[PDB]
This record gives structure tokens, sequence and C-alpha cells, in this order.
């Protein structure tokens, strides 16, 4: 029997929690001002109700109606087993520097434990003398930038990817911590892992309040605040606006890597799929555009005090670079800089731990061994992960941090989740996926989202792959240059799970037996149906279910 949730609210923490994240707090703000400004949030709306929020209800509705993990879920059409395989690889890669930008918080969390902090001026060994302090005085050269490169990352004794060094002994024992609390958090099941969930959902908020309250009485925050909500419709007319609006939506919804199928499958049949995709959906868009908000309140009130127009304090490591420099200047700076790092632990370890249930049960469900050794299995996991993460805390971690993070979640993923649109909108039928959904609750799906999953989601998606990868632009890390083995890992990396697909296709193909026709009905009619095709009723082979909307 599946675990099952001990509550609604449980779930819902959990799902909302999953969907906001560190991007949510670190990419929307400043890409809302990348354009100029207010044409992206047009953007960003309409892809939502048009594709974000459908495909997001699609991913929900399979969980809850199949009870089965990432891979398992796709008896439905075992032709398309292979992309359960590689969205959770997908997820197992992005866990390895996942857990390095946690790492750092912590890092950061446990140096703001003192009066003065670490990153107010220079004078401490790892300041070099071409610092130059604002206030001590009348570009990497911050002090606040400088403890970044040289006291956590020790980029300045590294030379390239090349030459990563050695691990450091203090970011060693932060992910050691970190990674202990995730396993845990998870070695026992979503009976455990959804307790966890109450506070590391709620944290984020009470903060982004209590961060609001005070920025919006800044000196110079009304500044940024109209700088981020300055209305200019100039630039909707381009198509980087666009693609920035796509991408952004389908990365933070998190419709795809397979935790939100994982989630929904520990629901029961009863429970409003439809209502609870609408809620955790509107929820992540309105706490998006409140951490804007707050976010440019206080990039306004630096504008001001530095006597510098925005568009040059405008700006991976903004989070760590920016804010550390300007709660010094705030009075109760031991007291904010706690809280406000503190935030970003919650945000990235509530992450973490959806991405690994993810794989955790795509797995299990596949092998009723692990299913069973379970206890075993997660700590197996977890440590593949922590040997596997070991190499993104050297001293060129950031390098290989930054290959990581522009290869494996980008078009690897984005395939998979248009392999998962089209095996549930044409072959499966969008018809056969509404009559389902009508089974779990009793209202079938209105017109719009039959519409929408069989012709708008799909092309919307095809249409951000193709655009993700012609416009591929060189690995490059603000000024250092990439050498061109590391483009050939990073394109190796990123295609070893694009692979998995058509080698499983071939694999099924192999596999089962009989003629062609045999082969190819066996392979898309559902394990429970099967039967059918002895009597050759195959319904993908009628042009009425190719055409049924
Ligand atoms: C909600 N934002 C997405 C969360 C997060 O998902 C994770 C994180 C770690 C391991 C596994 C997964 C699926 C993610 C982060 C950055 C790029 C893509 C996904
Ligand atoms: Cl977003």
């Amino acid at each position: 029997p599946r675990e099952t949730w001990g509550k609604k609210i449980d779930f819902l923490l959990s799902v909302v929690g999953f969907a906001v994240d560190l991007a949510n707090v670190w990419r929307f703000p400043y890409l809302c001002y990348k354009n100029g400004g207010g044409a992206f949030l047009i953007p960003y709306t309409l892809f939502l109700i048009i594709a974000g929020m459908p495909l997001f209800y699609m991913e929900l509705a399979l969980g809850q109606y199949n009870r089965e993990g990432a891979a398992t879920v796709w008896k439905i059409c075992p032709f398309f087993k292979g992309v359960g395989y590689a969205v959770i690889l997908i997820a197992l890669y992005v866990g390895f520097y996942y857990n390095v930008i946690i790492a750092w918080s912590l890092y950061y969390l446990f140096s703001s434990f003192t009066l003065n902090l670490p990153w107010t001026d220079c004078g401490h060994t790892w300041n070099s003398p071409n610092c130059t302090d604002p206030k001590l005085l009348n570009y990497k050269f911050t002090p606040a930038a400088e403890f970044y490169e040289r006291g956590v990352l020790h980029l300045h004794e590294s030379s390239g990817i090349h030459d990563i060094g050695l691990p450091q002994w203090q970011l060693l024992l932060c992910l050691m911590v970190v990674v202990i609390v995730l396993y845990f958090s998870l070695w026992k099941g979503v009976k455990t892992s959804g307790k966890v969930v109450w506070i590391t959902a709620t944290l984020p908020y009470f903060v982004l309040f209590v961060l609001l309250v005070h920025g919006v009485t800044l000196p110079g925050a009304s500044n940024g605040i109209n700088a981020y909500l300055h209305i200019d419709f100039y630039r909707l007319k381009e198509a980087t606006v666009w693609i920035d609006a796509a991408t952004q939506i389908f990365f933070s919804l998190g419709a795809g890597f397979g935790v939100l199928i994982a989630f929904a499958s520990y629901n029961k049949f009863d429970n409003n799929c439809y209502r609870d995709a609408l809620l955790t959906s509107s929820i992540n868009c309105i706490t998006s555009f409140v951490s804007g908000f707050a976010i440019f309140s206080i990039l306004g009130y630096m504008a001001h005090e530095h006597k510098v127009n925005i568009e040059d304090v405008a700006t991976a490591g903004l989070v760590f670079i920016l804010y550390p420099e300007a709660i010094s200047t705030l009075s109760g700076s031991t007291f904010w800089a706690v809280v406000f790092f503190v935030m970003l632990l919650a945000l990235g370890l509530d992450s973490s731990m959806g991405g690994m249930e993810a794989v955790i049960t795509g797995l299990a469900d596949d092998f009723q061994v692990l299913k069973r050794h379970r206890k075993l299995f997660t700590f197996g996991v977890t440590f593949s992960t922590f040997l596997l993460a070991l190499f993104c805390i050297t001293k060129g971690g950031i390098y290989v941090l930054t290959l990581l993070d522009t290869f494996a979640a980008g078009t690897s993923i984005l395939f998979a989740v248009l392999m998962e649109a089209i095996g549930v909108s044409w072959f499966y039928g969008v018809d056969r996926f509404s009559n389902d959904i009508q089974q779990m609750m009793g209202f079938r799906p209105g017109l719009y989202w039959r519409l929408c999953w069989k012709f708008v989601s799909p092309a919307f998606l095809l249409f951000v792959v193709v655009v993700s990868i012609i416009n591929f632009k060189p690995l490059t890390y603000d000024d250092y240059i990439f050498p061109p083995w590391a483009n050939w890992v990073g394109w190796g990396i990123a295609l070893s799970s694009m692979v998995l697909v058509p080698i499983y296709v071939i694999y099924k193909f192999l596999s089962t037996q009989g003629s062609l026709w045999e082969r190819l009905a066996y392979g898309i009619t559902p394990e429970n149906e099967h039967h059918l095709v002895a009597q050759r009723d195959i319904r993908q082979f009628q042009l009425q279910h190719w055409l049924a909307i």
C-alpha cells in the first residue's frame, strides 16, 4: 500500500515549497528589470495561464490517477518509459550542485553570527590591498565580492576548469551537515518528510513579510519600487522578452522534473486536483511578484545611498554579494543577516527534499527490493549525490557548478517534458485523460484545458526547446573562457539523458515479440488492456482518435 499523505495541508505545503525555491527569489526579481519593465509581466501571466497551469495540472492528475512514480506511471504507454529514466537522471544531476548552492548559504549563516560581520570592510587575511571600501574611500574589488570570491570559494587559488585544486575543509563540513539533514528528513518517507515541510515552506513567507515591512520604509526604496514597476510597452515588441518569460515560467512552475507526479501519487482519488493546481500556481506567481517587490526595494535603497543610477547597481552570487553589503549598513545587521540567510536555507532545503523524493520514489516503484529497503536505498542515493557533489566545492567549484547549471537542467529536460506532453495528449489520448479525470472527481476538464493540453502546451514547449538550442551561447564565467573540452563534456552530460528515450524505445521494440504491428500495438497499449491486442482493437490506428479533441 502507498504511504499516502496525512493531510491535504501537508500535501499543498510540500508542492508549494517545491515550486518556490531560490530561483523564485533570485531570477524573477531582476528578470523583470532586464526587460523594459512591466512588459515582462504580461507575457509572464499569459504564458502562465496558457501552458504553465495546464501542464502543471496535467502532471498532478497523472500521479493521483495512476498511483505510480516518475517512470512506472508510463505503463499507460511503455514506449516512453525512457522519459521517466531521463527525468530521474536529470533530477540526480541537478541535486549535485543544488546541494552546494545550499551549502554556501549555510556557510554564510554560520559566518553571520558575530557583532562585526566578516564582509563589512577590508583588513582580513582574504582581502587584497586592491580592495576599495565605499565608506573608507571616496567591479570585483568590493569587500563583499572579495569575501565571496576568496573566503568562501577560494577562486584566487584556482586558474580554470582544468585546475580545480582540492576540496575545501569548510564547505566539506557544511555539505556533510546539509546532506545529513536531508537524509534524516527522507529516510522514513512522506510521514516524516511531510512534517518538516510545515516550517520549511512557511519560514520564507514570514521572513519576506518582515523584510518588506522594513524595506518599504527606507530612505531610497521608492525609487527602486517605481523602477521595478516602470510601465513600458516598447520592449514587449521583441522576442527576447517572450523567450525569457517562457523559460522562467517553465523552470519555476516545476512541471516535469518528476516531483509533481511523485507527490500526486500519494493523494487519494476524491481530492480536488483541479483546485490544488490553481492554488499552487497562483501562490507561485504571487510569491514571485512580491519577491520582486521586496528585492528591488533594497537595490533602490543601495542606489540612493551610493548616489548612482539604478542601472549601475542593477545585477548566481547576486544574493551573496549585493545583500551582504546592504545589511551591514542597516540597524540590527546581526538581527537581519541571520533571518535573511535562514530564508535561503529554507528555500534550498525545501527544493532539494522534493527533488530527492522524486528520484527515490521513481526508482523504488520500479524496484520492489529498494521499495522495501528504502532505509538503505536512500542512504545509497544520498551518498552518491554527496560523492559527486564533492567536485563542486573545490577551489574551482563555481566553474563546475556553472557547467552543470547550464547543461543539466536545459534542453535535456526541455525535451523530456515535450515527450511527456506528446505521450499524454496524442498517444494516450486527451479524451481518455479527460475521462480518467472525470472518473477521479466527477466533472470533466473544460474545453479550454482540452484545447491547451493537445495543441498549445506541446507547441509552446517545442518552441522553447528549439529556441534554447539554436541560441546556445558559449560557456563563460564573467570573463574566463572555458576550454573546448569543457564544452564537449557539457554537451556529453546534456546528451546522456537525451539518449535514454530512443535507447529504451529500441529496447522495448526488440524485447516485444510478434510482428511489427503486434509489437507497435503492445508497446502503446497499457499492460492491463494488452488483451485487446489479440482482438485487434487498438484505438491509435483509428483516425477518429487522432482527430479527437
Ligand atoms: C521549483 N524550481 C525548480 C526546483 C529544482 O528542482 C530540483 C532541485 C534539485 C534536485 C532535483 C530537482 C527537480 C530546480 C532548480 C533549478 C533548476 C531546475 C530545477
Ligand atoms: Cl517565476
